[PDB]
RNA sequence: CCCCCCCCCCCCCCCCCCCCCCCCCCCCCCCCCCCCCCCCCCCCCC
């Protein structure tokens, strides 16, 4: 029963409440216990409780005396119990409750008036019960109740009389999910004082019943209406007629298996702002299908279209000018679809668009012709996502229409070509370009000469070729900050590749082959490709096969903080190498061949750190080579994980395995 | 000028012969020098010479006084000189010479009688000279001359008169290669006393001139006749008519670009025993093409047939019963051909065949149907070679016709299947089966149950699968001696896999993954799969990833001599492991992680060796761990290559790199 | 001045083989999570 300010007793197998706790405890948690009964006589000591979570237990019934001992209780949680009987005196003395959870209590019928005696209630939960009617009392009560949950019940109708108790209550959420509701009575929602949101997820309504619901929702204050998994196979221009008289803003139609969308179906939602259509089975989107939605600010179409079938090749076709109506659209999530391709008028009319996602949106967008993004000429796009589209070639002037583009995501594709440099023309405001996980890229002298504003360039596992050109391909990128060149099997790097990139901060070169470039036997001398990077912060050089470190590689990294050198073949290091790393924070040298840690090399590096990773190193336990290191280990504040588990000497055999 | 019994002065840039050598020297070699002249006055000291190789020098002329100082000279070599003038007195005093080389001396014309004064000459060489006629004198001499070489000369005719000097000489070899001979005179070869072999390689004869040659060779004692690269495009039944009256045994027709072979072409060679046809362009072999060769004991057909061409797909077709005439054939080398496949009557009639080679003989022999080798039912084959035939499947009873087969070579193929065990039925006398470098093989319990007589089984780089069956697939192979299982990436081995193989001698398991089977943390205990191999001699366990050696793995290898354990991860070894290796000869532990060599483990192993390979090991220079080893290195007779080059300690840094 | 034969030496090209390092893929084994399922035991409600 650990407790400092709140009390936790979760999964402690308690049968009776403890009697030894501070009197001024505010939260008392007893989830996942076996409390058969809860006598109130044991709550005399606990008279300052605010939250009482006694859920997931086996309480049969409660007593009104429990509330007497708690004068200021605000939360009462009784999830997954056997409290199937309620009375007027059950919640009589409790009047400050702002939360009441009764989920999965097997409550069958609300008898007379269990909730009359409280007026400050905010949230009421009745999910997973055996209730058949939404009647919670006779007179009007629950003045401040804002959220009412009735999901997973056995309610088959919504009669007008049963909601007469909410004539003056502002319901912000009426959860009625998973209830086989098949009849709606007139005035059922008009009787509710102020209904702001309705949720009918997993409710088998159907199109005709959906139209009846919308008609019953006319001239009300609804703002949200979730109809997920409602088996809404087909919509028409009259399905949402009843919403013409309201101001609905959020509509959810996900998982409805919507086979087709009718012409002018959504013309009755001029105030819609958030529209959801993910995980549907739409086979054809008409030009006027999305008519009347000129105020939508966020449209989701993830898996909204039909998948390809070898039987018929029923690829979902999107007609031209289909998105011309979404004037105020600002976010289009359109991932995991099977569209044949982009047309010249597919995205016409989106004059306020700022985010377009096309991750795996097309079956085969092999070539990015310069006319592909012509429909996005007037769209002020900022972020474009094109991952997993199996793109194989990008022609010149492909992105010449996206003048406002800032983030381009071309990773996880099959782009194999030579970057002539003309592919990035027109990206005058580009900031980040992602190209990782491609087939193979061949850089040129002027590959990135047309995008001087670039700041991020990720090229992880792309099999870079001709990166060792005499003019550095990264020279025009004066504002570059993050560069990733990992898992490219790079062999040769020139010393002037990173020349002029003063603002570079994060550089990744792990999982490459640069061992030869740093050995003293390399013809032409070791390559010092890390000079001038005065603002470098994070350096990664894992699995490079390094066997020797030149003395003056880190001579100018005055602001280096994180350096990674694990999975290398380092055995000895030059003396006085980390002198300029005055602000180093994390040093990683795991899975190396280092046998000696001396002050002459690791002195300045161990000045003020916060992490250290030298786990799988064959240390040599000798006072000449490890004594300073173990003495430093003894007194320090640096975090060294697995210090006593893997920091084991290998030689001499006398100290073989001794930490 | 190193010399103990013979004198060598090759490539020493001598200008004059040395005057300080033992008097009783028998061989005096001066090849590749710059001896402008060779005065005989310097040979007074050297009067016991038998061989005098002064070739590849710049001697202009010699003097008869040179022979006077040498009474017993037998070899006179003058290759690549400028001795273009010969006289009767040049070789007068020299009479014991049994060898005389005059290659590339730019000799223009033999004037009168340069070789009369000797009668014991055996071999005479005159290659790469400017001679235009084969006249070497006027009268008859050279009684004992057996070999005469005249290759690469400028002889354009073979007149009868020019060979009148060999009326009583037995010529075993008359080399006339690379001479543009275009006319043969009657009686040219009949004038020669006893001609046994003629060589006309690289001589542009042609079919009509070949027939004229054969007619001129009638009723003579020739036995060999090499006509390689003679531009013999076509043969007919009359090309070799002139050989009907002789007893020719060896005939060479290689590189002749023989496009077609005529019907009954070789019916005139009943005594032929060695026939060569390699590197030809035969497009079709007729049934009666090889008629009359019922005495051939060795036929070579390597690249004898035309290669495939995409223009016409002119695959060389071999008619049925084409080899029916070779009754006494015993060796058929038939590699590197483009035959479409094997037929039911391709090899019929070979009742004495004992060696058939079909390495890369067919373009695509994908499936080995049980009817493929039906033509070899009565052939007493012993060795069959089927490498690089791109064989993809072997059906049951494929080798049911080869009852006398002993060696089967199926390696370097693409055989991917499951060895049900019925493929080896009928191999009652099989000894060796080669299957290395295949696609993938899946062994079964009774894979080799039908060939208990097997002794060799090579399975290198075949990706063995299901080798860890509960019954050992090698159990029926009671007489197995050599087993190769390298580069198969084998993971799991049962301890009874090699049970009962007492006669096993050589076992290869390198380049596999058996590290887990020997660690003490392996569930079920370490696998001791080397028990009962009392006759094991060679063991290979390279690149297995071993990290720990069980103590009693080599407890029964009483006759082990060569053990390989290089490229492993061994760091420590159990004490008293090599006790039973009383006859160990070579121990290989290179490229390991061993840091300590102690008498407790390497004592018995270093008893009496002949080789040791521990080059790339990070030894720990400490008197507790290396002192015994270095003391043993000091005094020993074992061969330790690169002892002072790679046996360098890694730790402590004081001894870093010191041998 | 031309045509050739040798000695020595330095580059260049092709192929074979070996070694170091690395990448990708795959196999074997282990571990950490997530979901689902089955069984045993205890405690309650109807
Ligand atoms: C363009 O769209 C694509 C696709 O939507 C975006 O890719 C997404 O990028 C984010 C950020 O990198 C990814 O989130 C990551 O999720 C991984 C999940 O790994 C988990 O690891 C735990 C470990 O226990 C496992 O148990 C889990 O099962 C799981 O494997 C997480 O490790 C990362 O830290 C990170 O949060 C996201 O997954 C990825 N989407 C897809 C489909 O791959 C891309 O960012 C976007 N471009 C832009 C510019 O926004
Ligand atoms: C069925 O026929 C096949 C094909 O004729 C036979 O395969 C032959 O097998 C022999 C013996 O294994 C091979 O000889 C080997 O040749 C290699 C050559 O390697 C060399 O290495 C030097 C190293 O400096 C290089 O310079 C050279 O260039 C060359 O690469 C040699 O290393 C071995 O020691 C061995 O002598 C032969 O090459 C091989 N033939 C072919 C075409 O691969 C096969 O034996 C035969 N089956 C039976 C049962 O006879
Ligand atoms: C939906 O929104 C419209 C526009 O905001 C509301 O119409 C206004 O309502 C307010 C409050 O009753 C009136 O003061 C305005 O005069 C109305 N303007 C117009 C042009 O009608 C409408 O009431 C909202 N719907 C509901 C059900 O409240
Ligand atoms: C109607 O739905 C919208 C969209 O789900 C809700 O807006 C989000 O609400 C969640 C829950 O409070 C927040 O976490 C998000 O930040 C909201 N998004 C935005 C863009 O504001 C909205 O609250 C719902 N309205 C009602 C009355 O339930
Ligand atoms: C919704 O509007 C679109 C746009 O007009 C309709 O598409 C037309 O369908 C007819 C009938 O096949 C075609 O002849 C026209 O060529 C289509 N128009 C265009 C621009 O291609 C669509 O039919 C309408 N929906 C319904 C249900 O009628
Ligand atoms: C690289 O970044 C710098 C700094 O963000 C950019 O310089 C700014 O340019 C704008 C517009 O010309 C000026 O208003 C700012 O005053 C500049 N900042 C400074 C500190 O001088 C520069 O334009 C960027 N380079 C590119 C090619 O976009
Ligand atoms: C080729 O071989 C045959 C058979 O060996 C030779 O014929 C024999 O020659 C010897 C020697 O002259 C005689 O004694 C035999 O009587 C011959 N027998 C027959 C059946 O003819 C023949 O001479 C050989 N060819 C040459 C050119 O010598
Ligand atoms: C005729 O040719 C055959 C085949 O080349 C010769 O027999 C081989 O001769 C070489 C050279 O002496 C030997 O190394 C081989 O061992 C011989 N092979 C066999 C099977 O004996 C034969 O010597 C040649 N005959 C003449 C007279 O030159
Ligand atoms: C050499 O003998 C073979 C075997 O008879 C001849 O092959 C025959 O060729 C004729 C003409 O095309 C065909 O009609 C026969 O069917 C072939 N025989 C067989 C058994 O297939 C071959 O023609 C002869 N060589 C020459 C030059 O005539
Ligand atoms: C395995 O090898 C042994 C020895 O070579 C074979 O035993 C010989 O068999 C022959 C024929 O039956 C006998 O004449 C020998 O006396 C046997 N030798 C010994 C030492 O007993 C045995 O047959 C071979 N196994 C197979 C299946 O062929
Ligand atoms: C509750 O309902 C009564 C009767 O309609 C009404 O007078 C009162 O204003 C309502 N409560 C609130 C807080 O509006
Ligand atoms: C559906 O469209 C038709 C065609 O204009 C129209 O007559 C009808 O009124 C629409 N449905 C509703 C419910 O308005
Ligand atoms: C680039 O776009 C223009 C305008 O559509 C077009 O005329 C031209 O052919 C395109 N270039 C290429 C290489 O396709
Ligand atoms: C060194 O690290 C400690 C611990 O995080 C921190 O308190 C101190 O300020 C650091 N010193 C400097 C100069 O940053
Ligand atoms: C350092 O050593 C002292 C003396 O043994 C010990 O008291 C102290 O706990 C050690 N510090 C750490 C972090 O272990
Ligand atoms: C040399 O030729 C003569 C004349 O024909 C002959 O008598 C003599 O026997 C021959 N020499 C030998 C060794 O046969
Ligand atoms: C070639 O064959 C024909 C047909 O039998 C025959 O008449 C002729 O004699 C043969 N040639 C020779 C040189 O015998
Ligand atoms: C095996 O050979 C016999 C005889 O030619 C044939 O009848 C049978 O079909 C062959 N078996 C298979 C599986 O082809
Ligand atoms: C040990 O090796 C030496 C050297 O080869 C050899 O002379 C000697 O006979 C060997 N001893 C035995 C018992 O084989
Ligand atoms: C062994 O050491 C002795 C003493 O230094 C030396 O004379 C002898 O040459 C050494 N043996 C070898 C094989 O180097």
């Amino acid at each position: 029963t650990v407790s400092h300010e709140v009390a936790d007793c979760s999964h402690l197998k308690l049968t009776q409440v403890p009697d030894d706790l501070p009197t001024n405890i505010t939260v008392l948690n007893l989830t996942h216990n076996q409390l058969r009964r809860l006598p109130a006589a044991n709550f005399t000591r606990y008279s300052q409780l605010t939250s009482l979570d006694v859920g997931f237990n086996t309480i049969s019934k409660l007593e009104p005396e429990l509330c007497q001992k708690l004068p200021m209780l605000k939360v009462l949680n009784l999830q997954h119990n056997e409290l199937s009987q309620l009375s007027d005196k059950t919640f009589a003395f409790c009047t400050n409750l702002t939360e009441l959870h009764l989920m999965s209590n097997s409550i069958q019928k609300i008898k007379n008036n269990p909730f009359v005696k409280q007026k400050n209630l905010i949230t009421l939960d009745l999910s997973h019960n055996g209730l058949s009617s939404t009647k919670l009392g006779t007179q009007v009560q629950l003045e401040n109740l804002q959220e009412l949950l009735l999901s997973n019940n056995k309610i088959q109708a919504l009669k007008s009389e049963e909601l007469d108790i909410f004539a003056n209550s502002s319901l912000k959420k009426l959860e009625l999910s998973s209830n086989q509701i098949k009849e709606f009575s007139p005035g059922c929602f008009h009787a509710i004082g102020r209904l702001f949101g309705l949720f009918l997820n997993n409710v088998q309504l159907g199109p005709s019943l959906t139209e009846k619901l919308c008609l019953e929702l006319a001239n009300t204050s609804i703002r949200n209406l979730s109809l997920s998994n409602s088996q809404l196979s087909t919509t028409s221009n009259t399905t949402f007629l009843g919403l013409k008289w309201t101001n609905l803003t959020m509509l959810d139609l996900s998982y409805n298996n919507l086979n087709v969308v009718g012409n002018d179906s959504f013309a009755w939602l001029p105030q819609l702002e958030y529209f959801f259509l993910e995980y549907n089975n739409i086979q054809h989107l008409f030009s006027h299908s999305l008519h009347g939605l000129f105020n939508v600010r966020y449209l989701n179409l993830k898996r909204s279209f039909t998948k390809q079938s070898i039987s018929l090749a029923s690829l979902p076709k999107i007609d031209d000018f289909s998105f011309q109506w979404l004037k105020c659209l600002e976010h289009l999530n359109m991932e995991d679809n099977d569209i044949p391709g982009i047309k010249s008028n597919m995205f016409t009319g989106l004059i306020n668009l700022k985010y377009l996602s096309l991750s795996n949106s097309f079956t085969s967008l092999r070539t990015l012709t310069n006319e592909t993004f012509v429909s996005l000429a007037h769209s002020p796009l900022h972020i474009l996502n094109l991952t997993k589209n199996k793109i194989s070639k990008i022609e010149s002037d492909a992105f010449s229409w996206l003048g406002h583009l800032e983030v381009l995501d071309l990773g996880l594709n099959e782009i194999g070509q030579e970057l002539t440099g003309q592919e990035w023309r027109g990206l005058e405001n580009i900031f980040e370009i992602y190209l990782s996980y491609n087939k193979y890229l061949q850089l040129t002298r002027n590959s990135f000469a047309l995008v001087p504003s670039l700041q991020r360039l990720m090229l992880r596992r792309v099999a870079l070729k001709n990166v060792d050109s005499s003019p550095s391909p990264f020279q025009p990128l004066r504002n570059l900050t993050i560069l990733d060149l990992s898992n490219n099997n790079i062999a040769n790097i020139n010393d002037d590749m990173l020349e002029g990139l003063e603002k570079l901060e994060i550089l990744d070169l792990q999982h490459n082959n640069l061992a030869r470039l740093w050995k003293h036997a390399n013809p032409g001398g070791p390559i010092y490709f890390l000079k001038g990077l005065s603002h470098l912060h994070i350096l990664n050089l894992e699995s490079n096969g390094f066997d020797e470190i030149p003395v003056e590689v880190f001579k100018d990294l005055f602001e280096l903080k994180i350096i990674d050198l694990g999975l290398n073949n380092l055995n000895t290091l030059p003396a006085s190498v980390f002198n300029n790393q005055v602000s180093l924070k994390s040093l990683n040298l795991q899975k190396n061949l280092i046998t000696s840690v001396e002050k002459k090399v690791f002195g300045p590096a161990f000045r003020n750190l916060t992490e250290l990773d030298m786990r799988f190193n064959p240390f040599d336990c000798t006072c000449e080579s490890i004594a300073w290191f173990v003495n430093w280990i003894n007194e320090t504040h640096t975090n060294i994980p697995e210090l006593s588990s893997h920091y084991l000497c290998n030689t001499p055999p006398h100290y073989h395995g001794f930490p």
